[PDB]
C-alpha cells in the first residue's frame, strides 16, 4: 500500500486549498487515514484523522473550524479542505495510513501509523503588498 498526496502549493493569506491523498497498490480493505504537518526545524505534528468507515473524524487545535478531512472509501483516498489559511500553516503536509486499526479515528500519535506519504508543501504568503 502506498500514498501519494497532491494539491499543495503557494496560496495567498485567507485563500483555501484542498490537499488530497491517493492510495495504490494491493488493499485489503479501507483504512484509517490522517494528516500531519512540519515545517524546517520542527517536530511533525498531528493536524486531522478519519475513521475506517469516514464515520467519525479528529482534529488539531490548529485545523479545529478551518479544516476538514473527508475520505472516498470507493477510491481509497483522503482529503483535507483548508479554509481561511494564514501563513503559520505554512509546512510540508503528509498524509499517513494506520492499517492495524479496525475502530474509532487515527491515532494523533505518529508512531500509530503504518505508511506515509512523500508529503506536499504548502505555503501561504502573507497579504501584504
Amino acid at each position: 500500500v502506498q500514498l501519494q498526496e497532491s494539491g499543495g502549493g503557494l496560496v495567498q493569506a485567507g485563500g483555501s486549498l484542498r490537499l488530497s491523498c491517493a492510495a495504490s497498490g494491493r488493499t485489503f480493505s479501507s483504512f484509517v487515514m490522517g494528516w500531519f504537518r512540519q515545517a524546517p526545524g520542527k517536530e511533525r505534528e498531528f493536524v486531522a484523522s478519519i475513521s475506517r468507515s469516514g464515520s467519525v473524524t479528529r482534529y488539531a487545535d490548529s485545523a479545529k473550524g478551518r479544516f476538514t478531512i473527508s475520505k472516498d472509501n470507493a477510491k481509497n483516498t483522503v482529503s483535507l479542505q483548508m479554509d481561511n489559511l494564514n501563513p503559520d500553516d505554512t509546512a510540508v503536509y503528509y498524509c499517513a495510513a494506520d492499517l492495524h486499526r479496525p475502530y474509532g479515528p487515527g491515532s494523533q500519535r505518529t508512531d500509530d501509523y503504518d505508511t506515509w506519504g512523500q508529503g506536499t508543501q504548502v505555503t501561504v504568503s502573507s497579504h501584504h503588498h
